[PDB]
């Protein structure tokens, strides 16, 4: 079994036990119950170096759909978990570039699978590495477990089209930039495959850029600076249900932790179709400019 | 009145009011009641000729919202119509680039506001100029007409992604290249494949080497023999836009006579980045899953 990091710095968050210190880690690296997984928007990075011990998921190959816009099912989450040497009941500790961009994705596609103890590393490789702590080249070398077949829950932390539609009139958190919020720009040109036919935003979406979230040494900001981001920026209000997008999903879950387990907003789902999705849809409402704009009827 | 063509050629398909040869259009030009639209995927190509008296229908202005994925409304399109003075009476005729690709997603555009006499010039610009006949580069002057504000009808002829989820086990075609049917290329998305049960027909393949539409024979084998469309077979066809399904759509309702067709607009650039919808690869059309 694997204790909480106790450290005073996440004890203001709603739920404090999601988070754990590089301090703490270097310090119960090899411990039983707990696997590091480094999770990256560059999947090159591991290579280069992680945390010993470390295993990797890699987005391109692991995490979706082969043929179909979804991410895996139940039987292909149990074969990658049991092949890593994690369990039903293994502490995850997940870590990784971008100030834990991919990190959190990571940990909202184990949440669809239920998975208890999975907890972020407060700052990520940047941290890790500003402290001069260690990587090694070396293999985990895993033994293999065997993890069970679960049936993939959507309901909770995620969103469909169609709920977005429905849900005019409650929040809606835009995590892209403001060029490509008011429309000047819809994609990256590393990612051709994330623009779209439409340029624009969700009318009413509040615009928020994802990496307002994180310091600059890549730690998850304090409450009070979140709050003043969210509550006062963006006007969210206690028992509000929030839906966070960007181009895809994997880019919008670092939000929906920020408001899931930080803000401790109840209802927070991740609307992963986001703009690759909504701005290819025919007959679905789009606004361009930096102004959120009025909320249509809910269709 | 327009007069029909008589052309024998024509008589054999089910709609023969639908086309007009070169040779009928260069003996009615500036007839009372015509008016010719050119409709092209390269829109320049009208200032470097065009039929006399002939206005312009330009894809990238004039027939989209500007801001939602849609085409225009009754009241844009009334302004574009009485512009280019055409009444609700009028006979078009409409031609244009790549074997009327596009002359065809225009005739679909009039028949969503329900325009009765539209007919396609069989075999478009390229075989016009092949046989030599005048073009203009003068901009034709037009007298402004009133056309009605009318509701578009997108129940008819055009299908919506719902539709198409709904769709399984009755016919889909696909009008893309087999390398974009298999996914091995993809106005694209970011998953590669075809809609599982679809039959790849590469919209070319109903054109002949002259751009006019095949015989009756040729398209029967095409669509009947090589891709199992049965008489009652309720039709649905996509490409990556629905701009260049339109000649597809054009073939099966009007020439074979297919009673029940839809245009899928959405196509593979909303069907290719849509969530969880069902998409299979290599040249096998595959098997229908459940209607979703």
């Amino acid at each position: 079994s694997v204790d909480l990091d106790p450290s005073a710095r996440f004890a203001e968050y709603a739920h404090p036990e999601r988070l754990v210190s590089t301090e703490w880690l270097a310090a119960h690296l090899g411990d039983e119950g707990l696997v590091v997984v480094e999770s990256d928007e560059d999947v090159l990075l591991y290579e280069t170096g992680h945390i010993p011990g470390a295993v990797k998921v890699d987005w391109h190959t692991d995490l979706n759909d082969p043929v179909q816009r979804d991410y895996i099912d139940g039987a292909a989450f149990a074969a990658l978990l049991g092949e890593r040497g994690i369990s039903r009941d293994t502490t995850v500790v997940i870590y990784g570039d971008k100030n834990n961009w991919w990190a959190a994705y990571a940990l909202w596609v184990f949440t669809l699978f239920g998975h208890d103890d999975v907890r972020l590393l407060d700052g990520g490789r940047s941290k890790w590495e500003a402290e001069g702590r260690a990587y090694t080249t070396d293999a985990p070398t895993v033994a293999a477990t065997s993890y069970p077949v679960v049936e993939r829950d959507d309901s909770r932390i995620r969103a469909y089209r169609d709920d977005v539609l429905a849900h005019f009139g409650k929040p809606l958190i835009d995590v892209r930039s403001p060029e490509e919020f008011s429309g000047a720009r819809t994609t990256a040109p590393a990612y051709p495959e994330e623009g779209a036919l439409r340029a624009g935003h969700i009318p009413s979406a509040q615009n928020v850029p994802w990496g307002k979230a994180a310091a600059e040494d890549g730690t998850f900001r304090t409450l009070a600076e979140l709050d003043a981001l969210y509550r006062d920026g963006a006007g969210l209000k206690d028992g509000d249900d929030v839906v966070a997008y960007c181009r895809i999903g994997e880019r919008s879950s670092h939000t929906w932790f920020v408001l899931q387990h930080l803000l401790g907003f109840e209802n927070v789902r991740n609307y992963d179709g986001s703009w690759t999705e909504w701005g290819s849809a025919v007959r679905v409402p789009i606004v361009q400019g930096s102004e959120p704009g009025e909320a249509p009827a809910p269709i």
